[PDB]
């Protein structure tokens, strides 16, 4: 019944600031140790990215980048989850034993995802994103779109409990499309599917601030769209402050259960 | 509309070390730092000993200064230094003077529900009862009605599960419409929000959970002893509300 924390963890070689010098496996089992002391529930584990003017990498690069990492961890009481859109990168992880398969493109790039997911019994987070030259209402359009990819989702057998949908932010939107959906993840709650909020560090909390900042001071505005997120009834938070985001939320859950065992 | 962050400064066993911490907070964020001289029994002299150097030294600073005091001497003697907020522990009902001395100075002051420990009524009720009586007290001594402030008294003369009522209805006190400051910080109540025997540092998170909890409910103002923690996380909930409104064309 807790919102759970999702820690983030990219193994992506640029991504890295000592020029890669602890891009190792052996690096990221003390990173996920720590996450885990820190009170994560489920390390995100990503090679690629989506944003436009990205890498555009193999799916044997990936699973280069992946694979060993996964197969160091999956062994650790925590859930994976690994940030991919090709369903041969998921299978490979899922055979590894990953929990969840968080897709960037929720299925739009590669279709064979939902049936993958459903092979191995696991868990789908169907991210918004694309089509930023959209006409139409961004929530409506990311309604639209996610509760599409839903039902592909249910129709290859992934149980709708087991079906997250992520607002997207940080990709193919505005900061008049990201108000809005900030706005409005009371109807995104709504369609019953559990939702999973990801706005840490990105430019939504970049400009929640005064200044410019480096990534981490961006950490408490992240925590208040996580406390606000969890009071909308969003299910999942990723996040790279797993402690304070760990704590806060486990303060907002209690205090919303309180609330809800003392009015029945 | 943004919610104020007031800061606390514990006084009791020099003024030095009280101004640094007050320099800190207000960098923090703080728009309200609370002068607190009594723990909480010292003599209204050995109170104002501790209170009255501080006062003396931070008043001409840009932030508005609050005194945790339930003596209308104390009060005075800070009021006519300049001081902004008398907060009250005993809502005015420890010295009935309290409330002609913040007329007085034409300064606002902070009610909070205390006493009544056993309370024949539900607590919810009790405290509403209570602390609304206060308020026609306090506003037929002549301090104006939007001066004055409620709070719920987290800490105080409630059981577990009483404050666990009042947490749970915020919304209820918010709605006297009485501005509320809520004042949770690394008390007993986020210590138990953590689930074990916590330092109380250790509950700053938890305290700042009451703090986006307690914006949500529509709470006025936070009192806090982590003030940049506090202060960020609620300049966030206030925009998210905000921005709220703003893309629903509410309010
Ligand atoms: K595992
Ligand atoms: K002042």
């Amino acid at each position: 019944t807790k919102t759970k924390i999702m820690g983030i963890l990219n193994v992506t070689p640029d991504s890295f600031s000592d020029g890669g010098k602890f891009n190792n496996v052996e690096s990221a089992v003390t990173r996920v140790k720590a996450m885990m002391d820190e009170g994560a529930d489920i390390i995100d584990v990503g090679g690629v990215s989506t944003r436009p003017g990205h890498e555009m990498i193999t799916v044997e690069e990936e699973l280069n980048r992946v694979l060993p990492v996964v197969e160091a961890i999956v062994g650790f009481d925590v859930k994976i989850s690994v940030d991919t859109f090709r369903s041969e990168v998921a299978e490979a992880c899922l055979k590894l034993g990953v929990d969840i398969i968080n897709d960037q493109w929720a299925g739009l790039y590669d279709h064979r995802m939902f049936q993958v997911v459903a092979k191995y019994d696991a868990e789908i987070v169907l991210m918004h994103n694309g089509n930023g030259n959209r006409d139409e209402p961004v929530v409506e359009e990311m309604l639209t779109s996610l509760l599409a990819q839903a039902h592909q989702a249910k129709i290859a057998g992934i149980p709708s409990n087991k079906i997250w949908l992520d607002p997207g932010i940080g990709f193919a939107k505005t900061r008049n499309e990201e108000a809005e959906v900030m706005a409005r993840l009371d109807e995104l709650v709504a369609t019953e599917y559990p939702v999973l909020l990801a706005t840490s560090r990105k430019r939504f909390t970049k400009e929640m601030m005064g200044y410019d900042t480096t990534p981490v001071e961006r950490d408490e505005v992240t925590a208040a769209t996580t406390a606000y997120g969890i009071m909308k009834g969003v299910r999942a938070v990723r996040v790279h402050n797993v402690e304070l985001n760990a704590k806060l939320a486990k303060g907002i859950d209690f205090l919303k259960e309180n609330e809800n065992a003392r009015h029945n």
